């Protein structure tokens, strides 16, 4: 026939390669649990066959449950899928480009050519005070070529619990963001760098970030402090020069117009001491800092080594210039010197000059990084920094080490997230299945950690609506949101499936959580179901790109995920329904 359709899974993309099997598919009904102020997201797929079909539309009726009570089609949004190209490698120019529905696109009429599947993606919004119950409604596709419409019955229960509030939470997030690069794509000269009309096309995509529980907010301090491994170069937040005296001198501008954005925004909290901004880095790439010497009037650059007393001299007056101009502020209490994964007697010798530089109040800066952590119990340095995040390829499953470190961090009162990267799998790349995401998010959970970092909010290439391949990494490796269309009016970004599993990932550890605290009877219970999480094995593609080891790996990935909610979701249940019986 002319458009066919079916409801499909968040959870893997439907590609255009596997055509002949999507026009196979034919569910018609969906249905989900949701707590009160809750999100869920579905999915259409539909087909054409030898005529393209015109005004594709779909729309959702109300929904309203068994007592009236009613949610609006209001918070109810269809977005199509876009499909960009990738290069489906790594580092690997020859490997071939495909299509993949990255994108959650806009709203409204499609037309869809001649033998392809398009996709629309449904969230719906669970008001914060909406009444528990089944709630019943449908979504309609009709077009132009299609003489009988398809009605999709959806249903969803809502819970008589209330989904926390990202501030209610012990959550963290942090994703690094690049407000260089939203410059460079929306055509903001030099001079309009962290003025209004930079910041109308911040305030959206950071708001999002805001709004999903992102609280760590990264600055640079040093120039181009990951040597331009990114499509963009990342200049310095904070501008550093030498004067005649022979001492240097730090122009803050940048960095107090993104943090004040950032406190403007609620992502940031001094006074209460919510958020972190992290400074990139006392250990940036070769040790490297660049500076305008103003003696020779040209730009100069040294590579002093760390623990070296030319070292120890030039960053004691860094962090002596940063500290004063942070207590200045209020800003100190919230602010991190990020290190890196490097020698270790590099991070000794950084750990030892930060312990050593305090305030009048008797206090160092907090220290954040990047750590290479696989076994041992001894945390005698770990212990001295107060945030790392470990990557997923370094941890090992079999094993309880990564816990146990994390548990005593959470007793000290410190910080532990984990991150993914390039290599990684399970991960968040356009070639990632989403729900790669969610079992992410749960994985830092089983892991004991407070949640998940990741390098990558808005690192775009050229022009990811139509291309993400990049010179390094899997393809969107460096990017979880997309930028808008240069000329658009209104829209400055879109989300992408994999940002929105990480988001309900991230929201349903919030359960679990909640319910850990508020059900001590439950707890134990609630920690067993996390602690079977099974974790999959891992491979390569032909092209260099890390995937699932096979089938039933990929099939894990998803099976688990879907599993720990839903048992988290029946003990949510066992609670209310205990908790009336026994009233
Ligand atoms: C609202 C907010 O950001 N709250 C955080 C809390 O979740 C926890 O991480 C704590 C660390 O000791 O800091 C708090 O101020
Ligand atoms: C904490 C972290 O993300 N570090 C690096 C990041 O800088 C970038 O190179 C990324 C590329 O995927 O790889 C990560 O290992």
């Amino acid at each position: 026939t002319t458009l066919g359709a079916s409801i499909g899974s968040t959870d893997f993309h439907y590609l255009q390669k596997d055509y002949d099997e999507i026009k196979k598919l034919n569910l018609n009904t969906w249905n989900e649990v949701a707590w009160i102020g809750d999100e869920l997201n579905s999915k259409i797929v539909m087909w054409t066959n030898s005529s393209p079909v015109n005004n594709v539309t779909l729309s959702s009726s109300d929904f309203i449950n068994e007592n009236g009570d009613l949610i609006s089609s209001n918070n109810i949004k269809i977005s199509w899928l876009k499909e960009t190209l990738a290069n489906i490698g790594r580092s690997n120019p020859s490997a071939p480009l495909e299509p993949f529905p990255d994108i959650i696109h806009n709203s409204g009429s499609l037309n869809i050519e001649k033998n392809k599947i398009a996709s629309a993606w449904i969230n719906i919004k669970i008001p914060r005070n909406a009444k528990p119950g089944i709630y019943n409604g449908s979504i309609e596709v009709t077009a132009d070529e299609l003489e009988k419409s398809y009605t999709f019955d959806y249903s969803f229960e809502v819970l008589n619990l209330v989904q926390p509030l990202p501030s209610e939470t012990n959550t963290q997030i942090e994703f690094w963001q690049h407000p260089y690069t939203i410059a460079r794509y929306y055509k903001i000269c030099k001079e309009d760098l962290f003025t209004e009309k930079h910041f109308k096309y911040l305030r959206g995509n950071l708001k999002e970030y805001r709004n999903m529980g992102g609280r760590g907010v990264i600055a640079t301090i040093v120039h181009e402090a990951w040597n331009h491994q990114s499509y963009d170069s990342d200049p310095s937040m904070i501008k550093w020069r030498k004067n005649s005296y022979g001492t240097f001198e730090f122009d803050y501008s940048h960095f107090d117009k993104w943090i004040q954005l950032n406190i403007d925004l609620g992502i940031l909290d001094p006074e209460k001491g919510f958020g972190q901004i992290k400074c990139y880095s006392i250990v940036p790439w070769n040790n490297r800092i660049q500076y305008f010497n103003e003696a020779t009037n040209k730009e100069e650059a040294i590579n002093p080594t760390p623990g070296s007393d030319l070292w120890i001299n030039i960053w004691t007056q860094f962090l002596t210039s940063f500290m004063s101009h942070l207590e200045e502020k209020g800003w100190f209490n919230i602010t991190y010197i990020s290190m890196d994964e490097r020698s270790m007697d590099d991070l000794k010798a950084c750990v030892d000059l930060i312990e050593n530089i305090t305030n009048n109040s008797y206090e160092h800066f907090k220290i954040s990084s990047a750590m290479d952590y696989e076994s041992g119990n001894d945390y005698s340095f770990l212990d001295r920094i107060d945030d790392i995040s470990i990557g997923l390829s370094h941890i090992n499953h079999n094993s309880d080490d990564m816990k146990n470190m994390a548990t005593h961090r959470q007793e000290l009162g410190l910080l532990t997230t984990i991150y993914t990267c390039t290599g990684d799998y399970p991960s968040s790349f356009t070639i990632s299945d989403p729900s790669e995401g969610a079992f992410t998010i749960w994985y830092s959970l089983y892991q004991n950690t407070n949640g998940f970092l990741r390098w990558s909010w808005d690192g775009w290439v050229e022009n990811p609506l139509e291309n993400v391949s990049y010179k390094y990494w899997e393809p969107g490796d460096p990017f979880l949101i997309y930028p808008a269309e240069k000329d658009s009016i209104g829209k400055t970004f879109y989300s992408t499936p994999r940002l929105e599993k990480l988001k309900e990932g991230i929201r349903d550890i919030n359960k679990a959580k909640y319910l850990m605290e508020k059900a001590p009877n439950l707890k134990n219970s609630i920690e067993n179901l996390i602690y079977s999480l099974k974790r999959p094995n891992k491979g390569e593609n032909a092209y260099g790109s890390a995937v699932a080891a096979s089938k039933e790996d990929r099939d894990l990935t998803i099976s688990e995920a879907n599993r720990i909610k839903n048992g988290i979701n029946n003990f949510a249940r066992e609670f209310i329904s205990l908790t009336m019986e026994t009233l």
